[PDB]
DNA sequence: TAACAGTGGCCTTATTAAATGACTTCTCCATGATCTAC
């Protein structure tokens, strides 16, 4: 396999293309062709640079712990209905904490759910693709998912400026920061 | 040897709390089809 099917799965030396690859089952190839359903995307603005002198450009990967299929299904069906501005965000965590916004908190249930967030980041600014910069696991519990729930209904929500054939979508930098 | 040990009234009035411009520049790609040599 390789990269375009696992994440980070590259090939290191070139010159040993046929030998140094990464292999799997083939049931474990079609879940790997399968990956990109459940993980989500979010798009991360940098905030030294102004959101009008550039629009943004790295990629921030949503990837689950999947505890169950059930629980994992509802979860990315549920989170079809966030609306666009949501997705940008100004930290990973913001994205992780995203990704189970709309999860619901039971008392007598002990919540607890995983995440990594990989960063897509071009090296240079010629760079032809992206490339994998950092991975950010992420492990919430029932205070934070609170924690977050409450910052997401009461902070100022991401405002939609709106130019020529252009949406730049501002991000709270509140929001990430918490 | 004594009796005093200051009685008053004020404790800043204005005014201005920055003016500019810069907010990185390069590079190091990965992978498969094809060319080619053994």
């Amino acid at each position: 396999i390789t990269s375009w099917l696992y994440l980070g799965g590259i090939v290191r030396h070139a010159r040993t293309q046929n030998t140094t690859k990464l292999e799997e089952k083939p049931e474990y190839a079609l879940a790997l062709l399968f990956v990109p359903v459940v993980c989500h995307y979010c798009l991360l603005h940098i905030p030294s640079e102004d959101l009008k002198e550039r629009k943004p450009h790295r990629y921030l990967v949503v990837i689950p712990e999947i505890k169950d299929f059930e629980d994992a299904s509802q979860r990315r069906w549920r989170l079809q209905q966030l609306e666009t501005k949501q997705f940008h965000v100004s930290s990973l965590g913001e994205a992780g904490l995203l990704y189970y916004s709309l999860d619901d908190i039971q008392p007598e249930v002990a919540y607890y759910q995983a995440c990594q967030v990989w960063l897509y980041e071009k090296t240079n600014k010629a760079s032809r693709q992206r490339t994998l910069m950092s991975i950010e696991e992420i492990k919430i519990d029932k205070n934070i998912l609170i924690t977050y729930q409450q910052v997401q209904k009461y902070f100022k929500t991401n405002y939609q400026i709106i130019k020529y054939k252009q949406i730049f979508i501002k991000v709270n930098p509140i929001r990430s920061l918490i």
